[PDB]
């Protein structure tokens, strides 16, 4: 049994809810929240900008030190950093950004990072300002992630379309 409330069950392991991931993290304090990161961990906008704002920029400060030591992530890659006030850990995952022309086949690689964690609160990778089709992102998630994933979808309209169209 876990803390997550109000989710619709899509599969054995994937759950979905219309929710602000920031407000959901603040309530649940999950072991892992996933950030929709870029390779530079520059948390300017979208989910990343919202998570970082909720940490009062501490996520960005920590991320800048990580990049200064390790260099950029790979598209499809990830790193584990602090969850600050939102979670124990933040798994920063880089999905391909279609608005940069990145290979959408890297979306499966991005979701494979979730399998290193038994339970996660996450957004749909490559959705929103990363430009991919969220319906496609949900399908890759279901077909890739085997651990227990609780997906937060900010937009109610999109939430209803994802559920109605789910096979
Ligand atoms: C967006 C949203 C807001 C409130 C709730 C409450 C639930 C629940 O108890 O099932 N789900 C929600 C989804």
């Amino acid at each position: 049994v876990n803390s997550f409330s109000g989710y619709l069950k899509l599969t054995d392991n994937v759950y979905i809810k219309n929710a602000d991931i920031v407000e959901e993290a603040k309530k649940v304090k999950p072991t892992v929240v996933v950030n929709a990161a870029n390779v530079y961990l520059k948390h300017g906008g979208g989910v990343a900008g919202a998570l970082n704002k909720a940490t009062n920029n501490a996520m960005q400060v920590e991320s800048d030190d990580y990049i200064a030591t390790n260099g950029p992530l790979k598209v499809g890659g990830s790193c584990v950093l602090s969850g600050h006030n939102l979670a124990k850990h933040c798994l920063h995952v880089v999905g391909p950004n279609v608005n940069k022309g990145e290979d959408i086949q890297l979306l499966k690689s991005a979701y494979e990072n979730f399998n290193q964690h038994e339970v996660l609160l996450a957004p749909l990778l490559s959705a929103g300002i990363f430009g991919a089709d969220p319906i496609h992102s949900l399908r890759v998630c279901v077909d890739t992630v085997r651990t227990n994933v609780y997906l937060a979808v900010f937009d109610k309209n999109l939430y209803d379309k994802l559920v109605s169209s789910f096979l």
